[PDB]
């Protein structure tokens, strides 16, 4: 059915869904994506990536991994973090949580830690880290059959959530990159709000639902961000 702006939101989620794969993340330095004038004339913009896996199962400790970058096109240098998030409970039901980041940097389509890590195996998993922006592939959004299309025109904000099957290629690359302790085949939830045909203040993300309830949630979740920088 593509009544009020059905058709706006299925385009600005497209025009997302497009850029995966980008397998080497130097690309980003010589693509341009929307500007307004919340760029100041000699910035080129900044593009954010982040990938996380959300691992909290019901009766156990919670556990978050991913990687932010911030690819600078001005510098021309892109600088971030891994970071570990651990939420636990003690036996009094007393939270122990807490959470760790290793800067790195990113030269070459290489992640290089600027600190040095506890253990080789860590270092390993941050240096042969992969966004899902570099390994991700989706057919047209048009091709997802069943969506269901939100729209709130005051914030703006929107959504388009679909029910995936296990056989689903970005499905088996979570699967096989991770370790998610669940049979249930994911839901995709596209996610916006500002300007429908774009805007730097905005934000376009994605998430894989793998599980949702009051006693658990295991999620993946994706953005990969044109923006202002810093100056
Ligand atoms: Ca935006």
């Amino acid at each position: 059915k593509t009544n009020g702006r059905n058709a706006q939101i299925k385009d600005t989620f497209n025009q997302t869904l497009k850029l995966y794969p980008t397998k080497n993340l130097d690309d980003f330095y010589d693509k341009e994506g929307f500007r307004d004038q919340e760029f100041k004339k000699g910035d080129k913009g900044t593009w954010i990536v982040n990938s996380e896996m959300v691992i909290e199962p019901k009766g156990k400790d919670m556990e978050t991994r991913g990687m932010v970058l911030y690819i600078n096109r001005n510098t021309r240098t892109t600088k971030g973090y891994y970071f570990i998030s651990e939420m636990t409970d003690d036996s009094n039901g007393r939270p122990k949580d807490d959470e760790k980041r290793y800067p790195v940097k990113m030269e070459h389509n290489k992640i290089i830690p600027t600190k040095p890590l506890p253990n080789d195996k860590l270092k390993k998993e941050i240096e042969n880290f992969k966004f899902f922006v570099q390994y991700g592939n989706f057919k047209d959004i048009n091709d997802y059959k069943d969506g269901d299309i939100s729209y709130n025109p005051n914030v703006p904000s929107y959504s388009a959530k679909y029910q995936l099957n296990n056989d689903d290629y970005n499905v088996q690359q979570l699967r096989k990159r991770y370790d998610i302790p669940t049979k249930q085949a994911p839901k995709l939830l596209l996610k916006g709000d500002g300007d429908l045909k774009g805007s730097s203040v905005g934000s376009r993300s994605l998430e894989f639902t793998f599980v949702e309830n009051k006693e658990e949630n295991i999620y993946f979740t994706d953005s990969v961000q044109y923006t202002p920088s810093e100056d």
